[PDB]
RNA sequence: ACUGAAACUGUAGUAGAACCAAUCGGGGUCGUCAAUA
């Protein structure tokens, strides 16, 4: 089945990425913005630079240069798990327990988490 | 019912001044998929 509402519709227009120079939120000013939908960009007011490691032997060679630990499974996020990614309110409150999956992206008064 | 002759369209003059190839982005991470018996 398909849920009835697309997740973009469960996000408020004031929380979506900014579409114009006048709707720049704090991080869009501090870190800057480029409009993904048209003209409009802003150079960020915050620049990170001069990263230096202090420790010379900072890297854990696990024993030999050829050793390698196999690293769990980093799976892809699956927002289809509406009980994990969907919120019962635009306050971000979780879905209620015990309801069937169709409850998920179900009403416009639902929110994203 | 006696051709005028002779005469450099040339001389001077910087396609140039100003303009940031640049703005935003963690090499990141979980549950789905199939439909019957």
């Amino acid at each position: 089945g398909l849920y009835e509402i697309a997740p973009v519709d469960l996000l408020d227009e004031t929380l979506k990425p900014a579409t114009d120079k006048k709707q720049l939120s704090p991080a869009d000013r501090v870190f800057g913005w480029v409009n993904q939908r048209g003209n409009g960009c802003y150079k960020g007011q915050l620049r990170i630079h001069s990263v230096t490691c202090q420790h010379d032997d900072a890297i854990d060679d696990f024993g030999n240069q050829n050793f390698s630990v196999p690293l769990a499974i980093l799976g892809q996020p699956k927002p289809e798990q509406a009980r994990f990614y969907c919120a019962d309110d635009r306050k971000g409150i979780p879905l209620e327990d015990g309801y069937d999956r169709d409850d998920g992206y179900s009403d416009s008064e639902q929110g994203l988490r």
